[PDB]
């Protein structure tokens, strides 16, 4: 478990793969953005290998289906992804020696290939059925959905599902949530993300709710691609997301993407609001850098 | 000095800003790589918060100019870059609060001031002189220069040239060099990097030579854009840098830029060639993200 069990020292020792670089991020204090009162802290997830959140998640689902047998050593791996997921799955499978195959919509800006083509994936553009170059369709994306799994019929691989697969919410119910409390001291009023598996969402409030009963965890949902809509929880729209992803950058330094503006408008929402405790802390997730965006 | 008198707990505890993201980067072993005889170790200078080295040198400009009394107080700054150097001087100058211009040629691609726009720089396109879009030529720069001095002059700003100012170097011999030292517990036989400014190798190699004043340390020169030609040096093929680029994506999960390439190309050309120790510890530097790139 390299993100649980690990006696690796990061700061002042020897990192052993790539595997190791994955979790254990920063938590950092949004203390410009957000003066007082209260505080208003962060996962800085686009410091995995991949710079995305989606690090955790592959490694989980990979290394458990190691564990269980399921997964052989050198057996190929395939998924259907344009997006972070495929990033994260490239680089764990890079490391471990799987064969990747990733298929995705012709349709795509072939910007969205190239961290998956550089760290050894085999990506297979598939024909559009309704789209055009720049706008994928949910037909299109079912096209690719269908070779994927023609092809791991083929070739007896194993699927890689994000949506689908168990172990996509435990890597934050046991690599997430701890590192938040411990990184807190216990202090945490509120957690919030948005939910696009709800594999973050879910696992990491399972964890928090089981330290702090009291804690309030909400699902940031957008208003009406990544994230989408439906306990608690708070609407941002598409404007106060650019709003704050700007912010994020102009006085704490950081270029995330757009899910990452959303998350801290809510935040900056909820301390605004009054409903929290005086000198309430609140914690969110920087998911991914704005240099994964064409 | 948020990189070396620092008390702050990046894994266990609060970051307290971007700032403290800054340098104390992994020191991660290419045993896929390179699986023997001697190792490969390489700095994850991509984990910095803009995704390159040049955080390290931006934060020490800044810094030591404030400490010298020599930039006040929300005193604006002002570089001429398209570059890596434009990203982290955009982060530290976000966080401590100064203004922040940049010129660059109008030849560039908008992508260069992505990055350098979203963490608050005033990012001023300067006319072409000779080039044109996409071929910025030695005078397009030369005007960029220009106006930037014209500004700095109107405006009294402090002005940003990592080439000419010599807390550059002092960056790399305070942190850089140290981390490798003691992450490495003192075992290293070479260490090789390319030169821009020249402030990783030679800070680098100052501080690792009073260490072990055996340690050999080499100039990775481009045969024949970011690194340059002319103690001890090796050259590496445009072709060769390309090639390792790629092993480093599919045998370690690492996606780093053209820099990165030549660099592992010529830590390998080292292993191989004998001239070392039996069992030689070879440290390199993984410079940026292969995101950074149009
Ligand atoms: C995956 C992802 C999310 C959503 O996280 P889930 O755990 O799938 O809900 C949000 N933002 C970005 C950038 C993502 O890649
Ligand atoms: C700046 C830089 C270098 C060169 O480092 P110096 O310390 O200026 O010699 C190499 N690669 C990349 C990507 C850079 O940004």
């Amino acid at each position: 478990q390299s993100m649980t069990e690990s006696t690796v020292d990061r700061i002042n020792g020897i990192t052993p793969s790539a595997l190791d670089l994955i979790g254990n991020t920063p938590l950092i204090a949004l203390d410009r953005l957000w003066p007082g009162p209260g505080r208003l802290l962060a996962k800085c997830e686009f410091l995995n290998p991949t710079a995305s959140l989606k690090d955790r998640s592959s490694y989980y689902m990979i290394a458990k289906a190691k564990e269980s047998g399921q997964l052989k050593d050198g057996e190929s791996v395939i998924e259907v992804t344009s997006g972070n997921q495929g990033g994260g799955i490239a680089c764990v499978t890079a490391v471990m020696g799987h064969p990747f195959t990733v298929t995705m919509s012709k349709g795509n800006s072939p910007q969205r290939a190239i961290m998956m083509n550089a760290l050894g994936a085999n990506v297979i553009l598939v024909d559009q059925v309704t789209g055009k170059p720049g706008n994928v369709t949910a037909d299109d994306v079912a096209a690719a959905e269908e070779t994927a799994m023609k092809i791991r019929e083929e070739t007896n691989a194993y699927y890689v599902d994000q949506f689908n697969n168990p172990t996509n919410c435990l890597a934050h119910y046991e690599t997430t949530g701890p590192e938040i409390w411990r990184q807190t001291n216990g202090r945490i009023d509120a957690f919030l993300v948005g939910c696009g598996t709800g594999g973050c969402f879910v696992g990491t409030s399972k964890f928090l709710k089981e330290k702090n009963p009291n804690v309030r965890c909400f699902v940031v949902e957008p208003e009406g691609p990544i994230a989408g809509c439906t306990n608690d929880s708070i609407s941002v729209s598409d404007e106060e997301a650019i709003e704050y992803r700007k912010l994020l950058g102009q006085k704490e330094g950081l270029f995330c993407g757009f899910t990452t503006g959303g998350n801290i408008a809510a935040a900056i929402k909820l301390l605004k609001s009054g409903q929290l405790p005086k000198d309430a802390w609140v914690v969110t997730i920087l998911c991914d850098s704005g240099l994964k965006y064409p």
